[PDB]
């Protein structure tokens, strides 16, 4: 059997603190749900299964994905779970729904991601009782997000590791970053990002507000950003500028088999070819798609030269260039319209993010051969090829 | 292909705050993990993947999953996730690794689930601020894993409505648990828990503790049961003594393929025949089981009458009464060593822990044909079916 | 022996959250004590006691009236304590610094109070630990500030009650209101509180802001004032317009013998003639003024209509339209440039900051004998009588 | 004028997390009114002012003094309030009543202190909000109380100094603190402690207790005190045996005319005849008794060798050896039946604690002069002189 993507949608990506300041991941997820199933022209009454990956879901309630299946009206006989493999999560939760089809044990499967990091909170263990001293509140999305279990720093520490042993500038990371600013800045313009993009409703106190727009996306420009401070590294590289934010969003897309799609004459934006999953080491993790990518090429019997278009999540500067310094494809065709840099980084949700980008990219200028990878914390790294038609 | 079962191991169930009431959950998992690969002879280095269910991750850091593989001994190159489907968990991810062989992209898969009900933290968004007044520190235990989150009310609250739906009497649902507490009993002196079981030891400060025994197996008599008050309805029918309690705990299981076992001389605990998992009414999730055992054995082929041995997790005393009525199966095979109302209800870790009793059971009489199944927080229901070689 | 202020000084009142929203009292405090030295021409090695009425000082240190003192220079041979009764802490301080001369037992004062309401945290008593279940952080403003002990409501219910009893309609509550804010807006347009407000420099982190008017003079019209909802009850009179509001401040006046402010050639701002406090039935705190000053001016032989201006804080409209009809003093000499309603009404500072505003008017258009009363919380009213030079 | 001491009572001393872990402090407040009045045969509405000083009263509600006088008996009438002087708090407000009815202002005065150390809760200011990152629940009970505002180290770093500057052993240190204990327990077990104790009934939710006696006297050996650790410096003296702990209780004393007395026919106590209060550095706050009983001594005319009986305050071993060795008054009337290195150091109530202990020992052996003295965080002591009638 063959799997194919008859459909994708996204939410925009919000700031940190900003329009999702206060919207809980699961109505995220409640929109993307509904605006799939309308654009394949499939009904929710006919889902088996959702599968959305997050990775911060403290305090949004029991299974924050039946909660974001039942919102979007898929029925009760239906079943839906969450899965957590950190910034890969979106797009595993993809493969595991193509595989819920491959094995027979499902027909029609709604994959994605959803994160709200603005909506983490802070926890501490208290069933003990502190009977004196002071005791710390914990914020999860610093600590069962974006530290290392092993080494106990953050993340942008991992590229910093990642710049020393590759050799990356201060310069080239901010060139490499004002160049995603340049190119998501020109795709919103253009409306490049009105396809993939559903709008959501902000219900607020003051009235409703639409939000259909990446709100990260600002103008950038090389002397404001060699300016600022290394933001983990007393005297590192990575700044708040040439690494991704704290982002909140929803992304899904909707799987059946090649001959389902052919039967209800749907039009699908492309056939799962492969996908791989591979481990590094942790101190650089950023390293992870170079493995993960080339055996998912491996498994497709495809090159490198054969890609026509790439979506690598820049989780930041430094781990970019030293992903397109190894594989060595042409950048030119890796993120043609910007990256994570520019657009937001939602944990659970980048890996459907970037596959809804490269989805709609591939059908809007031809292309035939496209491969999507991310980086995971701990030292993992996920990728999947597709194929137009 | 055909997918076995090469090995398993489970922890004792620690209690509420008692054995494991400073354990976090990964180093659970980690023993269970160094355990299914040492009893099936398979060294760390060969694991491809590690998946294991947990619903309470808040506070533990990056991916407790990765961090139970790696401690564990797997080395970095394998990969590793955690999942959250409530209840039903541990035995999902077991079906989801089964696909991950089945489907060519991995060979070895080390599946379960591990909980740490005692070290769930009390959580709070506060970026935002509380410019006056009072604000609650929720309970994540109770929020994220024991709260409905379409009714709000407890878990158990839904085994209310199923035992006024189906007319279940105090008596009869005291009467269950005083039954289950005594096989339970009976087993433990009779070591029958001794080949799942793997002993855990606890590094503290004032010596190290060895725990190899459930600690949930206490002793039931039917008046002491008839004086306890209800534990959610203030005029109702469920209480402390008829309810499964908060634990503590971890399982997990060796898969590979049934060609691999044999070129590796492994005679396996048992063929996974077919699995389901199906959705029902969040008000009566305790009848999760009845659809999903029926869904899994028409995918088997098999009948209710042709299972030998049935591992039905007994959530609630008034929700194990409707599953055994309704499907009619001979109880003298269900749960014959005793349930959850005696050994523990780990959220995460129930589905494998059921899983291990079922096929330590099965190898030790010579069952030819098991089954497996959960509820699920939400309305939905598991199960898998098992034979024997 | 005779008593005399031979100075007094304060902060401009701040607003809740606003300019002093991360600035300490004992901060706010030590500029006051500075001030009262300054102005007076006494040395800081000639202060004894300092003595500073504070409701909330939980979080910011040991002794925070210690200290202010010794951040304002005072040496480390004197002493300095903090006292609560509530609203009255302010004015009470000022009486016990006269008693501790009149005693003999002390030659310079500095009394008044300091509150940061917006330094107020909140709490939770947990060192018997919460093993399960949900649990409430208090607002220690609300709770040890603005909540009665005995009955659980805030003190804008009292307000209710003395509004029921006296029969005071919402359009005289507003109509109360608007005449305290036009009376504020002239007072500081006039530049009429420039004598007693010393600047404060709140020192941040990107510059330092120099604070030298109160905030919380807007002015109030009466068609805006009636579209208020009520903040109490449901169905009440009393809202955030014609209520005082949270506010930051500090205040104090230097205390000593007439003969000595005759020794050093200084002229004291007033001499103290009497005091009083009377304990109420908390339902009704805010009548507490009633018999207060009643018995100050039965201690100092006054009679009502010997009076020429009279400050009495305006906790609420209500409360305040009480004191007036009952009294009945003239309302023209009773807080001639606004009272807490426009300016605000730090809780600790409240009775010191009356006590300023009263001397610095009475000097200005050559008044001889005033008053100042506030209300306490719990059911109590303080009073003091004051002759100039 | 002359002021005596009518009756005093104090509660049994309770241990940290003891007897009263779960009662508030007005509650023990409460009993210890009830106690001076009836012990004296003084009825409620006769109390002018209630006098009660606190250092500790966060989550406990508006004013607990009003609310220690209200469930006491006292009329709604008479007022009431806090104070604090830290470790003074207890013995000042004894001082401040006799300053009411010496200036006329007042004829009854109930004074005193009430402490509950375990009721002290944790508290976090969270008004602007924590919009990234961890923070810290900070412990009231030691940043209020035992935190030195200055220099940021505790109490405990304050007696290392003391005991440096005056060369006070290790060794010397415990053999202070087992004769503190050796004396507290001859005291106990020959009922010398019975007269001041009043009984405390805990009505606790499994049946109520009777609390009649100190809980922290234990038996204290030299070889024992010499194996503690140090609990602030590492390599230090002062350890947990030979410093005072953390208790909860409350003391007071009914104060009036000895004209008043006379009138009623009571036989007081004891007559005030002096105070006194003095700074000093805050590094070695311990010497604060040094030269507030040299200035109270003075005042009242009297000689080091005309003292009967003198009760130091053993808040550090180290801090009692040098106002022993400074003053050099004989160590054999000097806390005659022991100090709070073995019966306990609840803040606010120690100063009327040792009065309490003070006046009866006195009234028990026919002494004719006596002194309390207490040293205060931050740098300061208090002293009082009393004379037996
Ligand atoms: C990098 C990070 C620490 C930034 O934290 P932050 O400093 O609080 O974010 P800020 O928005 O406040 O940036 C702070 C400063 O940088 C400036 N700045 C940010 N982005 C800029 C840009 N693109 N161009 C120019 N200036 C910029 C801001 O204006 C601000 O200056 P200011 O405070 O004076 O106004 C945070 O975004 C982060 O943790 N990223 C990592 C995400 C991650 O790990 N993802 C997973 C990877 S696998
Ligand atoms: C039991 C539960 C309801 C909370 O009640 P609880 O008070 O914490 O239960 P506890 O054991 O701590 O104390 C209960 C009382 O019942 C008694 N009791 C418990 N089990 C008993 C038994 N088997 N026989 C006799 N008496 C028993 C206890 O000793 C205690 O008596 P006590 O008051 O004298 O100490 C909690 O375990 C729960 O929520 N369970 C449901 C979770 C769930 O739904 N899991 C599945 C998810 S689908
Ligand atoms: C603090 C308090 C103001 C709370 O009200 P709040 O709504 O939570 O805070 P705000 O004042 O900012 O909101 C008030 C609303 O009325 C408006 N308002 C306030 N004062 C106004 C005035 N004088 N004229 C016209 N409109 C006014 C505000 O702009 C605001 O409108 P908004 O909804 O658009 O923001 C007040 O109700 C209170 O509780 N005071 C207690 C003080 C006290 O008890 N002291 C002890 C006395 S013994
Ligand atoms: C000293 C202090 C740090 C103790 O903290 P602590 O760790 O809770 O001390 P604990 O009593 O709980 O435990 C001390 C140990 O020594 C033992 N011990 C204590 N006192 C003893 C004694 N007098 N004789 C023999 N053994 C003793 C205890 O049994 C305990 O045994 P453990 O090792 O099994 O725990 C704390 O009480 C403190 O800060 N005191 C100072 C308060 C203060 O500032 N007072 C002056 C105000 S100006
Ligand atoms: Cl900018
Ligand atoms: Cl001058
Ligand atoms: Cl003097
Ligand atoms: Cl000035
Ligand atoms: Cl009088
Ligand atoms: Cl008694
Ligand atoms: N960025
Ligand atoms: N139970
Ligand atoms: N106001
Ligand atoms: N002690």
């Amino acid at each position: 059997p063959s799997i194919v993507i008859a459909s994708a949608a996204r939410t925009a990506v919000g700031s940190f603190n900003g329009a999702f300041a206060n919207t809980p991941a699961h109505e995220l997820g409640a929109t993307v749900i509904s605006a799939v199933l309308e654009r394949a022209g499939v009904a929710a009454g006919e889902v088996n299964e959702v599968i959305l990956g997050q990775v911060l879901p403290a305090g949004e309630g029991q299974n924050p994905a039946r909660q974001a299946a039942m919102k979007a009206g898929v029925p009760q006989e239906a079943t839906a779970w969450g899965m957590n493999q950190l910034c890969g999560s979106g797009l595993r939760a993809v493969a595991l729904g193509m595989q819920q089809i491959a094995t027979g044990d499902a027909s029609i499967i709604v994959a994605g991601g959803m994160e709200s990091m603005s909506m983490a909170p802070h926890c501490a263990h208290l069933r003990g009782g502190v009977k004196m001293g002071d005791f710390k509140m914990i914020d999860t999305m610093i600590k069962d997000g974006l530290t290392d279990a092993f080494y106990g720093y953050h993340m942008g520490t991992t590229a910093e590791n990642v710049a020393k042993q590759w050799q990356l500038s201060r310069d080239e990371q901010d060139a490499f970053a004002v160049a995603s600013y340049n190119k998501a800045e020109a795709a919103q313009k253009d409306g490049r990002f009105k396809d993939e993009i559903v709008p959501f409703i902000v219900k607020g106190r003051k009235g409703d507000i639409t939000v259909d727009a990446d709100e990260e996306i600002r103008g950038a420009t090389l002397d404001k950003m060699a300016k600022l401070r290394p933001a983990f590294d007393k005297e590192g590289t990575v700044t708040a500028g040439n690494a991704s934010g704290l982002n909140d969003g929803a992304a899904a897309a909707l799987l059946m088999s090649e001959a389902e799609a052919s039967r209800r004459g749907i039009q699908p934006l492309g056939r799962i070819v492969s996908w791989a999953t591979v481990g590094v080491d942790p101190k650089v993790m950023g390293t992870g798609p170079i493995p993960a990518s080339r055996k998912a090429l491996e498994r497709a019997g495809w090159k490198i030269g054969d890609l026509d278009l790439v979506e690598a999540n820049e989780a930041f500067a430094a781990q970019a260039c030293a992903v397109n310094k190894d594989l060595g494809w042409d950048p030119s065709i890796v993120n043609v319209n910007g990256g994570a840099i520019a657009i937001g980084h939602p944990i659970g949700a980048s890996g459907a993010r970037i596959l809804n980008t490269l989805l709609f990219e591939m059908k809007r200028r031809g292309a035939r051969k496209g491969l999507a990878t991310l980086c995971i914390g701990g030292g993992m790294g996920v990728a999947m090829c597709i194929e137009s038609l």
